[PDB]
């Protein structure tokens, strides 16, 4: 037993195992449409842009579970960062889409986490992922709704200036 | 009678205290379009702010009115503000269309009010409604006719890049 | 379904509008105490400014729940604000102790709110209603009690000077 | 005939010279008001400073109204100003209640000159007074009640203290 561990279930400590490696999935997947978004035959550099933030973004949550892990004792088990789906995500929508998929995942992944936190009796890692973690998720998947939104009702994939025009004006 | 009253009729201030309530239902109607702007299935943020100052400033247009009726000896007697006509406002453009209507029928109230007024020979109440509350209808009134104007040449809400473009750039 | 909402129970939804209404309803009481304290009778400048602020925060207290309903996919459902249930509060000492009256109804009305979202397992919902809400009602509830100790204590009403140096050392 | 007159009729003029006549009255007053308040006997710094400061603003209204009837091609007819009713003001709640009556004759007055400008068809008079003096005199008929009503309640005069503490903190 860790000097500084307290209150801290191995079941909490292999859930934020498992809460590190879909963040850094998450982060991967970011990536890759990111990759995207940068190819000559898309060309959408502001969706590029918005992603690669996105998974800068992911890994930072990923480090702070770490941190989190340290702290209270436990010990991080790093697995495979799988590969994503797909390489091509076949427009701003289609990827904005998955992005609220991956989201929303992520965010039940965090609600089982803070489920069994409250019933193991761990207040601090309940408000941990409270503080830093749900609301961040509720923002971003406002945001990608909001994206989903306008890019449908301004005729996107087929209308051929709706991504260009959003790039510009929302994500430029 | 107050101390301060004077030339000051009792018909003025009970057109008063119906004109604070009819601003504050204005307010809560600006409002409630505001909320509808910010749903995740409208996702027009500019649209949703250019309504929340609108409520704002009608909440403003209404405490004017009782610092009004404080200053004149007159007591304020408030009443129930009824919930605006509609939740779902379908449009931007049904949106300004419905402001418009709104605008026009505070600005008849207050030229009832100015007729009243002007008949109970009460010339600084005449001066004050002039001076605070007439002119800014107008140029409300031509603002919301402007916006409809652009909107529908635009093709709204039919060309599903009209309220996009004019959230961007007029109300931007 | 709205493509945002999870983990958002309908009433959870149905408490947010009733809390949104309750939170406008507060701040209309708010702004009538204002009034009150601006009649040439009355004459205490500092508690209409009191007042007005407190009017103002709670107009800020529902529009916060307005996003957090946006936010979570719910639809808002506006009701009608009905009238304070006076238009004469008597005396600075009955203003504040009807508003310590009303700033724990409203307290008791989040704390039902905070168990629904417990019993509905919303970790979200809960960290929101204690992070913005039910702080800043105990520090409003304990300024309040401060206000009528120190008034009461004074001699108000009946002690004449008691409002009025109340009014420029506390409220001033 | 004035080269500069126009629309401008002699009973106006004569009503205007009344006006300014009664405008140098009322700095009259106050200054004999403002002499009272710096008597040893008396000896409250703080009134005295208002009702000078009282009188300078109404001398300031003669002038406006003496450029006035320059500006329309009238002359000026100066009378005799008449000495105050009182040497003696007895109180500081005393001034301020004769204070407020001359406030309401003045305005009396001012509304008697907008209603024979409104008969004459001068609507250039017409928005000068309302401009310049109607709500000018609301504005301090509403200050004088205020006065009037806070001295009340705290005790005035009978309560030593309570002109001692107005002076300091409300004209202070
Ligand atoms: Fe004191
Ligand atoms: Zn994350
Ligand atoms: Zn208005
Ligand atoms: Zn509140
Ligand atoms: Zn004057």
């Amino acid at each position: 037993p860790s000097q500084v561990r307290q209150n801290y279930h191995q079941d909490a400590e292999a859930a934020i195992n498992r809460q590190i490696n879909l963040e850094l999935y998450a982060s991967y997947v970011y990536l890759s449409m990111s990759c995207y978004f940068d190819r000559d035959d898309v060309a959408l550099k502001n969706f590029a842009k918005y992603f690669l933030h996105q998974s800068h973004e992911e890994r930072e949550h990923a480090e702070k579970l770490m941190k989190l892990q340290n702290q209270r004792g436990g010990r991080i088990f790093l697995q495979d960062i799988k590969k994503p789906d797909r390489d091509d995500w076949e427009s701003g929508l289609n990827a904005m889409e998955c992005a609220l998929h991956l989201e929303k995942s992520v965010n039940q992944s965090l609600l089982e986490l803070h489920k069994l936190a409250t019933d193991k009796n761990d207040p601090h890692l309940c408000d941990f992922i409270e503080t830093y973690y749900l609301s961040e998720q509720v923002k971003s998947i406002k945001e990608l709704g909001d994206h989903v939104t306008n890019l449908r009702k301004m005729g996107a994939p087929e209308a051929g200036m709706a991504e260009y025009l959003f790039d510009k004006h929302t994500l430029g």
